[PDB]
């Protein structure tokens, strides 16, 4: 439940759902994408490891996944209506969060 297995499983789910065909792939992909950002949300990365917990840079770290777990649960409730194709449409914006705590803290 490190960083690195975590981010990991994130890159794997989301290549998951940009591959998948049907909801139920998607969902289960979704899923275990919340509960690794959530899990991620508690490391440090090595680039804050001088930080404190409550310094502004660890505090946008932390809030990064909180905007991620939000777009997730917006895919996740297209994907349990059954709309694969706009779940995964979603999902595809969710890199505009991976890209911007990674330019950020990478
Ligand atoms: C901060 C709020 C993050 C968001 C959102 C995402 N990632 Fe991330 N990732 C983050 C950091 C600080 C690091 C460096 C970790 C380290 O120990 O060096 C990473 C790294 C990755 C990696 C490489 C992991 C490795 O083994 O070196 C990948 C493949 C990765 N991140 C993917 C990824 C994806 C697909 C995300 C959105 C769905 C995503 N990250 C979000 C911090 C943050
Ligand atoms: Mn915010
Ligand atoms: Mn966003």
């Amino acid at each position: 439940a490190d960083l690195e297995d975590n981010m990991e499983t994130l890159n794997d789910n989301l290549k998951v759902i940009e591959k998948a065909d049907n909801a139920a792939q998607v969902k289960d992909a979704l899923t275990k994408m919340r509960a690794a950002a959530l899990d991620a949300q508690k490391a440090t990365p090595p680039k804050l490891e001088d930080k404190s917990p409550d310094s502004p840079e660890m505090w946008d770290f932390r809030h990064g996944f909180d905007h991620l777990v939000g777009h997730i649960d917006d895919a996740l409730k297209l994907a349990n209506e059954g709309k694969v194709k706009e779940a995964q449409a979603a999902a595809e914006q969710l890199k505009c969060e991976c890209n911007a705590c990674h330019q950020k803290y990478r």
